[PDB]
């Protein structure tokens, strides 16, 4: 096991990426992302080339939805587009976990950034979220995935 730990802060939908050059196929990617202040619901996300979700989460925040099943639908079509595997915290968890079994040799990407969420209770009109996280990242190391962040071995990730 290879685990490497970042720290990050999201302001104004500004998701961060972090660069896996040289990932093997069968490799394990295992990810945590853990609010560390404010109000922030992570989204944790993977990727092949790197593409920016902004766009296309930007397009469901503007969308007229009545309900937390609305917002649901509409960014789990986006996310299952956008990401090769993902997680969020459901706007409840605080932290967002995922597993992924690289399919081929090559350089990926993960994606640390805001879910999308309401927080008023005068209507439901969702908006993203502002805090820190801590990103742990494990290669083959699936101790991240059960809460025990330790860092081990050689870096293998790095700010993107």
């Amino acid at each position: 096991g290879r685990v490497q730990h970042f720290t990050g802060y999201i302001e104004d939908g500004r998701g961060i990426f972090y660069s896996l050059p040289d990932m093997k196929q069968g490799d394990i990617i295992y990810a945590s992302m853990q609010n560390t202040g404010g109000n922030l619901d992570p989204l944790v996300g993977i990727m092949a080339e790197e593409i920016d979700p902004a766009v296309s989460l930007g397009q469901v925040l503007e969308k007229a939805l009545a309900s937390e099943n609305d917002l649901i639908s509409e960014l789990t079509a986006v996310a299952d587009r956008i990401f090769l595997g993902w997680d969020d915290d459901g706007g409840k968890g605080y932290s967002a976990s995922l597993e992924f079994t690289i399919p081929r040799d090559g350089t990926y990407h993960i994606f640390a950034g805001s879910t999308i969420t309401n927080q008023r209770l005068d209507k439901f009109q969702p908006t993203y979220t502002t805090g820190s996280f801590q990103l742990i990242l494990g290669l083959n190391a699936p101790q991240v995935i059960s809460g025990e962040g330790e860092p081990e071995g050689e870096v293998f990730a790095s700010l993107a």
